[PDB]
């Protein structure tokens, strides 16, 4: 009988609240990297799974480890991350291990343009 703790019933505490995206992750994240900008919103790559360790650009992923420095103009976390290390939560479980290995193998993104500009 596998009761667990975690899927059972809302308001664990008090304080614990339910997640508040707009509260403590897309302005919590943001808040870690800062105002300063190298390809796409901070909170985006954070949504990935990222996270900023109060020092700017220097940004770690969370769970499957690894840590990230001094990125690259124009480039996604979905792709960075998956050829670094593809050993994320929520990543993998988003579009599942197909789309993770596919990346890891092959390129990706950036196709159906008209003609390549
Ligand atoms: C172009 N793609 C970018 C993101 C990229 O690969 N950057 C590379 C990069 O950050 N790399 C390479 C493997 C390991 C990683 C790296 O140096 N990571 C450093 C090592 C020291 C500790 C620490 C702590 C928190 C965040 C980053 C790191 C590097 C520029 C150092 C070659
Ligand atoms: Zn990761």
């Amino acid at each position: 009988m596998s009761d667990a703790v975690s899927s059972d019933r809302n308001f664990p505490n008090s304080t614990n609240l339910p997640r508040n995206p707009s509260m403590a992750d897309y302005e919590a994240r943001i808040f870690t990297f800062g105002t300063w900008i190298y390809s796409v919103n901070k909170e985006q790559l954070a949504r990935a799974g990222f996270y900023a360790l109060g020092e700017g650009d220097k940004v770690k992923c969370f769970h499957c480890g690894g840590g990230l420095t001094d990125w690259k103009p124009s480039e996604d976390p979905w792709e960075q991350h998956a050829k670094w290390y593809p050993g994320c939560k929520y990543l993998l479980e988003q579009k599942g291990q197909e789309y993770i290995n596919n990346i890891h193998l092959t390129h990706s993104l950036e196709e159906c343009l008209v003609r390549t500009t």
